[PDB]
RNA sequence: CUGUAUCUUAUA
């Protein structure tokens, strides 16, 4: 008929009535409760809204599980809208419930049941303190389900909120690593080019690669930048990769002999498409005068193993000539690099890999290559036969013996 | 006589 404008009744003191709980540990307000910390069967989401107790159920285990279980899936339901409004009315209570050990799961349930309009409010809330939210053990999950579920421009706004932050500290963090990995394995590369610019620095790249957590995010970025198929047709990723692989190839020696950055070095040796050039460089720069020394290291011997696995003949041949005739025999013991790596706790593996590639390559098309692999393998056989009495007693020596009976020199 | 990681993937 006529206009009717309906202000909301205030409940200032009535919001404080939910502060009283049966338990010290439990946070469910006493009106909803068995007395055993479970929600009553008489409680309705409508009651939660009526009592203004969304935060208080989201802080409980059983109250939050109730919310997740009965939150409606369709975006046009009235209870869905009233609960979402109550969630996002206050930014501070939203970001507290994101940071809550139990409320995060409800924020994720909202993310699961979201449309584009709701995603806008959620993205603006997360953006205001994204860096600290993703540093938190609880919210980091919410941030990752955001990067999963959002529209790509909303997720890109979130990703770009990290543009000028302490990204070494976030990359090596036990929680933010998974966030950064999730971004680089999820969003298109334009959403996170600022990361690749960040690791154009040598020091940032070293401190992230020399970590159990940051080495895996560096692998995820490199594996994302390498996997294309639009060769020649433009080259944005190529330029990005290059600027990253520059440092890898410039600190290779250090990174390759590191507890964690070795995995990065072997990841670029294993991927033989866009990283092949870099694989070859890495071999040429840190490996190809240092094979004995690196095969005796507990970390670098794995890198030498995957280098023998994945190198091209041209380099495999220089590696083989290094081990067979590249070092001057010890002045006391009169033994070469091959003698040393046969009776080494780590080198043995390198020698086993040498055997493996010289048997796979014996079946190569180029006869010359087949002959060269055969005579390398023959040189290994002669040295193993002259040391077989001592090597037979070792597990590794037994693996070596049964590798060389399972060939055909032809 | 065999070799990296308490996340070779982490919240109720």
């Amino acid at each position: 008929a006529v206009r009717l404008i309906d202000l909301e009744n205030n409940a200032s003191f009535s919001k404080s009535l939910n502060s009283t709980t049966r338990s010290h540990k439990c946070t469910l307000p006493i009106w909803a409760g068995d007395g055993e910390g479970n929600v009553s069967d008489s409680v309705t989401l409508q009651d939660v809204l009526a009592n203004d107790a969304l935060v208080e159920f989201a802080t409980d285990k059983n109250g939050c599980r109730f919310l997740q279980e009965h939150y409606p899936t369709e975006n046009d339901n009235d209870v869905h809208q009233k609960l979402f409004r109550k969630l996002v009315e206050d930014r501070a209570i939203f970001l507290s419930l994101c940071s809550n050990m139990f409320g995060n799961f409800f924020v994720q349930r909202v993310l699961e049941c979201s449309n584009t309009e709701e995603q806008e409010i959620l993205t603006e809330h997360l953006a205001t303190d994204l860096y600290n939210l993703c540093l938190d053990k609880s919210a980091c999950r919410v941030i990752q389900l955001a990067i999963q579920k959002l529209d790509v421009h909303l997720a890109t706004r979130l990703s770009l909120e990290l543009r000028d932050t302490h990204l070494v500290r976030l990359s090596i963090d036990q929680n933010g690593n998974h966030v950064i990995q999730k971004i680089v394995k999820t969003l298109p590369v334009s959403s996170w080019t600022f990361l690749v610019d960040f690791f154009a620095d040598d020091d940032n790249l070293i401190h992230v690669c020399q970590d159990k957590y940051g080495c895996r995010v560096i692998q995820s970025t490199v594996e994302t930048l390498s996997t294309d198929q639009y060769a020649q047709c433009y080259q944005h990723r190529v330029i990005l990769l290059r600027s990253l692989m520059a440092g890898v190839t410039r600190n290779c020696t250090q990174l390759a002999s590191n507890e964690f950055a070795n995995y990065v070095v072997q990841h670029v040796i294993k991927c033989g498409d866009a990283l092949a050039v870099y694989r070859d460089i890495i071999i040429e720069q840190c490996l190809l005068q240092n094979l004995l020394s690196m095969s005796q290291e507990k970390y670098a011997s794995h890198v030498v193993e995957v280098a023998f696995e994945c190198a091209p003949y041209r380099l495999v041949a220089e590696m083989m000539n290094e081990i067979f005739e590249g070092y001057i025999p010890h002045p006391d013991t009169n033994r070469d690099a091959l003698d040393i790596l046969l009776f080494h706790q780590y080198g043995n593996y390198v020698v086993q890999q040498m055997i493996q590639t010289c048997v796979l390559g014996q079946n190569a098309r180029d006869q010359k290559q087949s002959e060269m692999y055969g005579m390398w393998l023959e040189k290994i056989h002669g040295r193993v036969m002259r040391n077989a009495h001592r090597l037979e007693r070792f597990s590794s020596g037994k693996k070596i013996i049964e590798a060389l009976q399972s060939m055909s020199l032809y």
